[PDB]
């Protein structure tokens, strides 16, 4: 029921950058790729354009586009993000990693002509210096995971929660617990949902003539309500 809707029918370019500081550590991340929301597809390659990345790729791919998630036709008076489009919406997250350090992330999400376009700012506080997270111990891998959203609204946005279960290479779980707002950056209407959830399925990949620090990743992002 939003003029949004209609920005995603096809295929869309995305571009993403993300300047980042953990621990002091300073870095940088840009991303290209392509979403099909009629599929809830992403398709994207990440670089770290100033080194190594000093994290684990698979701690920032919830951080690098939910607008891209399917919404089943019974649904689609529920989707916010689309409905943000095309001023966009701010998405800010911490995630709080167990026994460890947390994520700070804000990121303005919109577009900018035809590109659909996720800019991000992230800072990252109290990791242990030999935690999985500092120390690389997690897998280059991701499971699958529910989101649930929840409308918020008093300040005409969403309020989503979901907890990341990150391998480690002993076989044991490293615990990220996601805590998400998002706000329109427009004055304009948008479609404040029923709670419901995304069903996210996500696998990473290298991209064998690249020698640089990078990932690719697939995603499917599909809504599901109750
Ligand atoms: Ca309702």
């Amino acid at each position: 029921m939003s003029k949004g809707e209609e920005l995603f029918t096809g295929v869309v370019p995305i571009l993403v950058e993300l300047d980042g500081d953990v621990n002091g550590h300073k870095f940088s991340v840009s991303g290209e790729g392509e979403g099909d929301a009629t599929y809830g597809k992403l398709t994207l390659k990440f670089i770290c354009t100033t080194g190594k990345l000093p994290v684990p790729w698979p701690t920032l791919v919830t951080t690098f586009l939910q607008c891209f998630a399917r919404y089943p036709d019974h649904m689609k008076q529920h989707d916010f993000f689309k409905s943000a489009m095309p001023e966009g919406y701010v998405q800010e997250r911490t995630i709080f990693f167990k026994d460890d350090g947390n994520y700070k992330t804000r990121a303005e999400v919109k577009f900018e002509g035809d590109t659909l376009v996720n800019r991000i700012e992230l800072k990252g506080i109290d990791f242990k210096e030999d935690g999985n997270i500092l120390g690389h111990k997690l897998e280059y891998n991701y499971n699958s995971h529910n989101v649930y959203i929840m409308a918020d609204k008093q300040k005409n946005g969403i309020k989503v929660n979901f907890k990341i279960r990150h391998n480690i290479e002993d076989g044991s779980v490293q615990l990220a617990d996601h805590y998400q707002q998002n706000t329109p950056i427009g004055d304009g209407p948008v479609l404040l949902p029923d709670n419901h959830y995304l069903s996210t399925q996500s696998a990473l990949s290298k991209d064998p003539n690249e020698k640089r620090d990078h990932m690719v990743l697939l995603e499917f992002v599909t809504a599901a309500g109750i």
